[PDB]
RNA sequence: UAACUUCUGUGAAGUUG
C-alpha cells in the first residue's frame, strides 16, 4: 500500500473500535486536559471526563463535541490507561492509571495504541510516516521507532 | 479520517448526511 491508503485504511481501523485521532494539535490538548482533571487522582465518571474535557476546547477547536472527545476517551480506555471502579446499578469512575500520570507516558501509551491498531489492521507504516500521522512533523521518529520496537 | 446524540462500553445503538 502507498502513504494514503495506509493512512486510510489507519483511521479506518481505529474508527472501528469507536476512536478517533483528532488531529495532532488537537489530540495533545484533549490528552493534557484529561491528565489536568486526572493527574491528581481525581475519580471521574466518563461523562464527567468528557464534560471536563469538551469545555475546555470548544473556544479553540470547532470539533470539539462530546463525540468527538468520548472517541478520545475510548482510545485511552482500550489502552488500559483507567483504573476502573465499578458502582452497583451505576455510572462506573476512572482513574488514571498512577504509570500514566504525566503527559511523555500517557501520550507514550495514546500512541502505542494506535499502532496496536494498525498492527492488528495488518497495517506496516514507517517511523517516518507515524511521526507525520501523529505529530505532524518528521521530528518524532525516533520516538515511533522506540514504540514500534517495544510493541 | 462523515457529523452529532445516548450509554457503566478493550465498545454498542440511534438521528442526520
Amino acid at each position: 500500500q502507498n502513504p494514503q491508503q495506509l493512512s486510510a485504511n489507519l483511521w479506518a481501523a481505529v474508527r472501528a473500535r469507536g476512536c478517533q485521532f483528532l488531529g495532532p494539535a488537537m489530540q495533545e490538548e484533549a490528552l493534557k486536559l484529561v491528565l489536568l482533571a486526572l493527574e491528581d487522582g481525581s475519580a471521574l465518571s466518563r461523562k464527567v471526563l468528557v464534560l471536563f474535557v469538551v469545555q475546555r476546547l470548544e473556544p479553540r477547536f470547532p470539533q470539539a463535541s462530546k463525540t468527538s472527545i468520548g472517541h478520545v476517551v475510548q482510545l485511552l480506555y482500550r489502552a488500559s490507561c483507567f483504573k476502573v471502579t465499578k458502582r452497583d446499578e451505576d455510572s462506573s469512575l476512572m482513574q488514571l492509571k498512577e504509570e500514566f500520570r504525566s503527559y511523555e507516558a500517557l501520550r507514550r501509551e495514546h500512541d502505542a495504541q494506535i499502532v496496536h491498531i494498525a498492527m492488528e489492521a495488518g497495517l506496516r507504516i514507517s517511523p517516518e510516516q507515524w511521526s507525520s500521522l501523529l505529530y505532524g512533523d518528521l521530528a518524532h521518529k525516533s520516538h515511533m521507532q522506540s514504540i514500534i520496537d517495544k510493541l
